[PDB]
């Protein structure tokens, strides 16, 4: 499956793509404002994620740091990134279909649209100004709006017992972005697409 990752932000981002224990394609790359990076993701990838990283520094070897979404200091991510990270999430070729969503379970850093480029399902978008509106207790000094699990480390925010409900903090993300997951047991906003669809993730779509 091909994913075209497009940076429509006025600022440079460093895209990242991983299934948690491995890079997807190169794993990461710089995208200046307006640049497009096409990656190939193996069919049947389960639990894949694409995100943006902000305010990164990398040396010649591809090691450094990002203010948001840092993946162990690597340009070429092989693991998931450090919150806050708006997440484009996908499991492909799962019994004939692909499944896509946007999640704010790990916070929000950059606005995102995640849409098919092929026929047969709709896209999802979280493009509201979540950083600017972020509750004070969730604001990431590094930049971004953390989720409440990251900040407070409770069973209720992290849904550790599988019994949690919505919270004042999850309802903030949900209000700004109804089409993204706001907490682990949120009513799903997952979209069913044709198996072997192709996609585009646009940062700052508006």
């Amino acid at each position: 499956a091909t994913f075209e990752i497009v940076n429509r932000c006025s600022y440079t981002v460093w895209a990242a793509a991983s299934k948690g224990d491995a890079a997807l394609d190169a794993g990461g790359r710089q995208l200046n404002s307006g640049e497009s990076w096409t990656i190939n993701v193996e069919p049947g990838t389960n639990g894949g994620k694409i995100w943006a990283r902000t305010d990164c520094y990398f040396d010649d070897s591809g090691s450094g740091i990002c203010k948001t979404g840092d993946c162990g200091g690597l340009l070429r991510c092989k693991r998931f990134g450090r919150p806050p990270t708006t997440l484009a999430e996908f499991s492909l070729n799962q019994y004939g279909k692909d499944y896509i969503d946007i999640s704010n379970i790990k916070g929000f850093n950059v606005p995102m649209n995640f849409s098919p480029t092929t026929r047969g399902c709709r896209g999802v978008r979280c493009a509201a100004d979540i950083v600017g509106q972020c509750p004070a207790k969730l604001k990431a000094p590094g930049g971004g709006c953390n989720d409440a699990c990251t900040v407070f480390q409770t069973s209720e925010y992290c849904c550790t017992t599988g019994k949690c409900g919505p919270t004042e903090y999850s309802r903030f993300f949900k209000r700004l972005c109804p089409d993204a997951f706001s907490y682990v047991l949120d009513k799903p906003t997952t979209v069913t697409c044709p198996g072997s669809s192709n996609y585009r993730v646009t940062f700052c779509p508006t």
